[PDB]
């Protein structure tokens, strides 16, 4: 058979290989000083599809024979769980990867090696619960609530000439959406139209739509019904059927009960004085006609995601069938109208009274990059929320790490002779960080290591990269603030992922053709 099967050395080598080829990429993309990258694929693949965001290119492409999707999948839910921010956790587990040649040197038992998965484990625990992060946010919080971790994740990012501006109204955003509500309720897009400003914040609800062209133009104190029965009308659950009858006179009577479902809906519309109709789902005509003369507006297939947004936005209702006006909605009134940006032609749900919700229209040239705001307000959403719910973070700017790597390199003579070379290796492996951070930088690196290893031994604990200042400076007084959570989850899905390649031994696949 044609089938790749390989054992000891040349399996590890498969599995040295692939955390070589990620790095060199990914370490351009860090921090204040990465950079995008453009790909571009042959289809199934349209254009060169730009990501200052490593982790999604990761999880779009699964491009070659070597293994590593699978290590490249777990980063996902680091982010779910935090992100994110920025890439960085997959750099250092490939660094791990390069110490076992001389592995190969240490020729006794790798597994016990492995070993060094307990001492990450130990080393991931200290931190843990050990050494600090995060003080105030005193809340919503004047001052602290942005310029800082939206900034350094928007750092890597190409957006950040406007963006980081953009990155700062993100904490705006987690400020009226603090409280036990959860994440939910909040939506985004970007346009197509140029302002400095980039964005906005619309005090409710932005959807896309005109019942009819004809209708009347705006709504005030808008009395706003859902409904989850679209106005078609007719048929059942027995057609009933395709039809003939005792007379063209016995038709007359089923034109009538159309008028029946038109009166109805005519009749306590009327009552509410009613402005608009919310349909996730098509709509039975003969209100159109009726609503266009009412004072109404109909949104035909207002899709379901932003009706739910918007029912925690108004009052709502329960709707429910028709008799789904009144109490037993709840309609909202501050204003309803379809305006123009630009350009398209949006209906805003605004002045709702709850403020739970809100939405952000962003602003742009427009492109792909302008789906680079696709790529960038994502990632601004994720990182906010873990920064709140953490009440932790640690000094970012290569701060963490080089107090993990001084406090790591005590570890491996703390440990035995066999133990301390391999959880030494790990601590070593700390060391890239502050190569990469800098090396973004543009200043040279071997300096770098250097003073910025004699600032953190101080214990001065702020002190990081700082590429501005093309050395070392205070992360504090910068704010790059990294989420306790990024650290955390790297640190021990790193370890198991890097002990799992090692771990396996014969790997067995067959071959495609």
């Amino acid at each position: 058979a044609g089938a790749d099967e390989e054992r000891a050395e040349t399996a590890r080598l498969s599995s040295f290989i692939g955390a070589i080829a990620i790095g060199d990429l990914v370490k351009s993309t860090l921090g204040p000083k990465g950079m995008d990258k453009i790909l571009l694929s042959s289809g199934r693949d349209a254009s060169l599809m730009v990501t200052n965001d490593g982790a999604t290119i990761l999880k779009n492409i699964g491009v070659d024979n070597p293994a590593a999707k699978v290590l490249v999948d777990m980063s996902r839910v680091q982010d779910d769980e935090v992100g994110d921010g920025t890439t960085s956790v997959t750099v250092l587990a490939a660094e791990l990867l390069r110490e076992a040649e001389s592995l190969i040197a240490k020729k006794i038992h790798p597994q016990t090696i492995i070993a060094g998965w307990r001492e990450a484990t130990k080393a991931a625990r200290q931190a843990l619960l050990n050494s600090a992060v995060d003080h105030g946010s005193d809340e919503v919080k004047f001052r602290q609530d942005l310029m800082n971790i939206a900034g350094t994740t928007l750092s890597s990012k190409l957006l950040t000439h406007h963006k980081d501006h953009f990155t700062k109204l993100a904490v705006e955003a987690v400020l009226r959406l603090k409280g036990s509500g959860n994440l939910e309720a909040i939506h985004v897009i970007k346009k197509l139209g140029g302002s400095l400003a980039d964005s906005y914040l619309d005090e409710g609800f932005l959807l896309d739509k005109k019942i009819g062209v004809n209708q009347p133009k705006r709504i005030e104190n808008a009395k706003i019904l859902i409904a989850n029965t679209g106005m078609d009308t007719d048929k059942i659950k027995i057609f009933g059927s395709r039809v003939r009858v005792d007379s063209t006179a016995k038709v007359a009577e089923i034109e009538h009960a159309e008028k029946e479902k038109m009166k109805e809906k005519v009749e306590r519309i009327l009552k509410h004085g009613i402005n608009c109709f919310i349909n996730r789902q098509l709509i039975y005509n003969y209100p159109e006609q009726l609503f266009g003369a009412a004072g109404v507006m109909a949104i035909e297939h207002a899709d379901f995601v932003g009706v739910e947004r918007l029912a925690l936005v108004t009052g709502g209702e329960i709707a429910s069938t028709f008799d789904h006006p009144e109490l037993v909605k709840l309609g909202s009134c501050k204003l309803i109208e379809e305006v123009m940006i630009g350009e398209d032609k949006l209906i805003h749900f605004s002045g709702v009274a709850l403020g739970e919700a809100c939405t952000i229209v962003l602003r742009g040239a427009t492109q792909q990059i302008l789906d680079e705001a696709e790529r960038s307000l994502h990632d601004a959403l994720c990182v906010l929320a873990q920064t709140v719910k953490d009440s932790r973070t640690v000094y970012g700017g290569g701060c963490s790490e080089m107090l993990m790597a001084h406090a790591v390199t005590q570890l491996a003579s703390r440990t035995p002779g066999k133990e301390a070379v391999a959880m030494e290796s790990y601590a070593k492996a700390l060391r890239m960080l502050p190569t990469i951070i800098a090396d973004n930088a543009g200043y040279d690196s071997a300096d770098l290591v250097a003073q910025l290893r004699a600032a953190h031994s101080e214990g001065k604990t702020t002190a990081g990269l700082d590429m501005k200042e093309g050395t070392i400076g205070d992360m504090s007084v910068l704010g790059i603030t990294e989420s306790f959570q990024v650290k955390r989850q790297v640190l021990l899905s790193a370890a198991e992922a890097a002990e799992v390649i090692l771990r396996v031994d014969n790997i067995i696949k067959a071959a495609p053709r």
